[PDB]
Formats: C-alpha cells, sequence, structure tokens
C-alpha cells in the first residue's frame, strides 16, 4: 500500500459539517477535485482506499454509496457489520491501517485517503509517520456544527505548490477558496 493522506474542505471558522451536510452550497469543482484526488491510483491494477467515520458515511447520498472506484472502509465501535454498500468496517483508524497489511487489502490497495470526519482527522493527523494533508480553505464563514482540528504547524509544513494542484484562488457560486497541501514526517 502507498502513502497515507487526509483530504478535507474547511470553512474560515474551521467548519466541515452542518446537520449532516456540507456547511456551504455544492461546489462542483471542489467536489471534482475531491473525486479525482481520492480515486486516482498511481499504480495500475490497484485501487485507493478511503477511510471515513460512520456519520460521514451516512451523510453521503445513498445513491452514491459506496464512493465509486474506491475501496470504502467505515470506522465504528458500534456497528457489527459493514453498512449496506460498504466492504470494510474497523473499530479505529489504527485497526484500519493494520488491516491494509492483510493479503485481502495489500496488493489490492494503492493510496489511503482519510475523508472525514472530525475525530478521524484528529487521529490521522497525530498518527506517526509520513502524512499529507490536502486542505481546501473555503474563504468565508459558514454556520457549522462539526469542525476540523487545528494543524500543528510544528509538525506540518505547508508546500508552496504540489504537482497537479493549482495554487491560485478558485471561485464557484460566489465563494472563493484555495487548495493547500501540508506535509510531515512523524
Ligand atoms: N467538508 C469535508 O471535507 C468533510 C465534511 N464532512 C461532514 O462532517 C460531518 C460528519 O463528520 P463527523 O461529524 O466528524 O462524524 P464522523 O464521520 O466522524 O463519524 C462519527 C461517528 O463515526 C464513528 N467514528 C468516528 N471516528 C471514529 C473513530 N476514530 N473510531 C471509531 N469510530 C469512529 C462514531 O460512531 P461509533 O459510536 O459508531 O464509533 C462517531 O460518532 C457531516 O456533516 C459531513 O457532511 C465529512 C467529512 C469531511
Ligand atoms: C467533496 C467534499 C469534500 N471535499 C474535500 N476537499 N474533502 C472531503 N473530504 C470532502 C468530503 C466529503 C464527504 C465524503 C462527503 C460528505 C457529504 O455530505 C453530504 C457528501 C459527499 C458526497 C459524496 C459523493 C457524492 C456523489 O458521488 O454524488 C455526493 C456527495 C461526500
Ligand atoms: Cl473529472
Amino acid at each position: 500500500v502507498g502513502s497515507l493522506n487526509c483530504i478535507v474542505a474547511v470553512s474560515q471558522n474551521m467548519g466541515i459539517g452542518k446537520n449532516g451536510d456540507l456547511p456551504w452550497p455544492p461546489l462542483r469543482n471542489e467536489f471534482r477535485y475531491f473525486q479525482r484526488m481520492t480515486t486516482t491510483s498511481s499504480v495500475e491494477g490497484k485501487q485507493n482506499l478511503v477511510i471515513m467515520g460512520k456519520k460521514t458515511w451516512f451523510s453521503i447520498p445513498e445513491k452514491n454509496r459506496p464512493l465509486k472506484g474506491r475501496i470504502n472502509l467505515v470506522l465504528s465501535r458500534e456497528l457489527k457489520e459493514p453498512p449496506q454498500g460498504a466492504h470494510f468496517l474497523s473499530r479505529s483508524l489504527d485497526d484500519a491501517l493494520k488491516l491494509t497489511e492483510q493479503p485481502e487489502l495489500a496488493n489490492k490497495v494503492d493510496m489511503v485517503w482519510i475523508v472525514g470526519g472530525s475525530s478521524v482527522y484528529k487521529e490521522a493527523m497525530n498518527h506517526p509517520g509520513h502524512l499529507k494533508l490536502f486542505v481546501t480553505r473555503i474563504m468565508q464563514d459558514f454556520e457549522s456544527d462539526t469542525f476540523f482540528p487545528e494543524i500543528d504547524l510544528e509538525k506540518y509544513k505547508l508546500l508552496p505548490e504540489y504537482p497537479g494542484v493549482l495554487s491560485d484562488v478558485q471561485e464557484e457560486k460566489g465563494i472563493k477558496y484555495k487548495f493547500e497541501v501540508y506535509e510531515k514526517n512523524d
């Protein structure tokens, strides 16, 4: 299995959710970015693995679960079997990561993407090792009931550019935003 990555879209007030939906109106190209980044394998014959919490899983429109072209894994201590549509279920992020060493996932998996929510991000960000954070900074405040944990700027470095990612300001539906990539090593 390849590298470990987080990807998130965050409002200025650090919001990522609201009533089980995105805090902002649908941003078509932010979504395409998310889709292409998590779906694109760098290795032929392999798929990427996306890891999400239970609320993130159920906040996805039923018609689009599981996330297409990716191995979906859900984190929960409460579910006893993967929800309808899902392949895998782990108790925690670390169980999930160790699960990628097993034959049935190794060989099969290229990159690992953490796609939400708040608690899963927390765990991932503090996980030891090489980690990349793909952060979309939505440049305005939205009312939110879930939040993205602050990035420890002592561990993480912000890259000026990342290959295949535009650095300049984006805008859809009146809303400006920017694609950022952070890196650390332990
Ligand atoms: N804009 C973005 O980039 C993102 C937006 N979102 C938004 O965020 C909101 C949901 O995210 P969140 O609120 O954080 O809910 P989560 O996706 O974190 O799932 C929360 C539930 O899943 C289980 N869970 C979560 N983390 C773990 C863990 N580390 N180990 C075990 N079980 C875990 C728990 O249920 P149990 O008791 O079963 O363990 C927890 O109550 C939604 O509104 C969604 O739209 C989602 C992802 C990112
Ligand atoms: C596109 C939003 C986004 N951007 C970035 N930069 N990082 C992320 N992690 C997510 C995210 C997300 C979660 C998985 C999410 C939440 C959600 O709340 C309604 C909806 C979706 C979602 C998934 C798939 C489709 C689809 O295929 O049509 C639509 C909405 C997906
Ligand atoms: Cl596309």
